[PDB]
């Protein structure tokens, strides 16, 4: 039993990352064939202002890169932005490149980030993507350039890599395709996040992950319709549900019916009462569905 | 800035799980050299009822092994137990064992469950040893001889293999010698966890994280000696502070010494009225010294 954060195992994505430098910016890059991606705020003179990303790319030069994994320099032979990524090829083809696809993450969904800093894969842990297009990790100077993925039915995603920081501590990044998520712009200058609204998709999935540990006190002999909830979510900075589709297999080995669970975060989200559900102490919407069966039944 | 609980990367383990059968049993094996080590429990006829290990060694046969990584299977040519693991000699040395040693954590200390399923390395996540050897993960059916590890000084150590999980959840492991943490047997029957103890220094250290973060509302015109403090500690579950060596690095960039941190645990402790810290709703005790240091300032 219990329930953790987890991310996936980090060995197939490890390979890929180096070291990116140009002048005195220090972040990492993606390599994987013949390209290394990149943020494209490592050419940029003076990051701590706004900066003309145009004047940047007409000062560049492709010597100036210093691109690295250990003993290997990689020369760049060709620089292009795409959106707010640099695409550099490169003079060498990465060895280790896995098999990989790219996609995007939406609200609500998990990945893992692979934390690396100044070149070195570092650490590794889970996310779950905000309404804003925004994840609470863990991010310093010389960590951009992490890299986010999922694997999906042995299928290696790249989904993430990170950017910046908002003044109220969220993080930022873009998809591989230089999408930043959220429509953030690769600037210091003050960028506002919208409120943030409550995935109860995944609330939900961290109530049954709650039965199934036996944990059962803040259930009552209430139950809400899910229009009823829908309307209330509308207005209290939570999702509505569109499909009770993913708690099919959670309802059955629970018993417990998804609206007796949306009655729930109604009456939780005004508090706990100094109780805690699965040591938390307000509700968590950081766990998927499908995340909350494969750890604690170890199915798909 | 952000402070999340991370795991070191997986890769130079994940080639070293194995899939461990014996009759009807199913768990993971750690394949290094020409040995697989695993708990010894895979052998036993019936894992619901007190076992006689003297018995099931009796009547084991080293054929009856099934152990297999993808498209390698392993024959076993000689089994001991050593403490609660079985130490399997193997017909097929790994060509992916990595350079690595052997040590026991210690109460207080961090590192890494690379949690696995049957034979298939699943996730990734951090751990922190409680002070009567237990950890608090997520365990299942299938993920006995998941293996803990932490990377030192660019050194491999193997520190943990799983075994059981209390009836209060709690999570049982040995290190790899076969030495179980915390003195319990790998046994089916009600074993007690005695009081937990808290780590003063990994509390520390969370509340220096949270002044890094910039977030200081707890702190207040108030600081406690080391002696008064220790006295407090002994009546109220939490450890004495040997040394404050481990803090210099902190108190120096925050400007905030140990003594006023001390303070602030006393008087948290009764509760946090309804506020948070770094996101936690009470004192969090998982994070060391170290940690911190390193994913907020990425040093050492």
């Amino acid at each position: 039993s219990g329930l953790r954060k987890m991310a996936q195992p980090s060995g197939i994505v490890e390979p890929c990352i180096v070291r990116v430098a140009y002048g005195s910016n220090v972040l990492n890059g993606l390599w994987i064939g013949d390209e290394v991606i990149c943020p494209r705020h490592v050419i940029a003179s003076d990051t701590s202002r706004v900066i003309n990303y145009d004047n940047e790319l007409s000062s560049v030069r492709l010597h100036n890169f210093s691109i690295a994994k250990n003993n290997v320099f990689l020369g760049v032979v060709s620089a292009k932005y795409k959106g707010v990524n640099l695409v550099l090829k490169v003079n060498q083809v990465n060895p280790n490149t896995p098999e990989h696809k790219f996609k995007s993450v939406k609200p609500g969904e998990s990945f893992n980030i692979l934390a690396c800093y100044e070149g070195c894969p570092g650490s590794v842990y889970g996310v779950n993507m905000r309404s804003q297009g925004t994840i609470k990790g863990s991010f310093i100077a010389g960590t951009c350039g992490s890299v986010g993925y999922v694997l999906e039915n042995g299928i290696l995603y790249f989904v993430y890599m990170h950017h910046l920081e908002l003044g109220n501590g969220s993080h930022v990044g873009s998809n591989l395709e230089g999408e930043m998520y959220g429509g953030y712009e690769d600037q210091p200058s003050m960028q506002l996040e919208g409120t943030n609204v409550m995935s109860s998709d995944n609330v939900v999935a961290f109530l049954y992950a709650a039965l199934i540990n036996g944990e059962r006190w803040f259930v009552t002999n209430t139950s809400m319709s899910l229009e009823s909830y829908n309307a209330w979510a509308k207005t209290n900075s939570f999702t509505e549900i569109v499909s009770t589709d993913a708690f099919n297999m959670l309802a059955a080995k629970t018993g417990y019916s998804v609206e007796k669970l949306l009655e729930c975060i109604v009456r939780l989200n005004k508090g706990f009462g100094g109780r805690t559900i699965l040591s938390y102490g307000s509700l968590c919407d950081e766990f998927t569905p499908t995340e909350v069966i494969r750890q604690m039944y170890g199915v798909n």
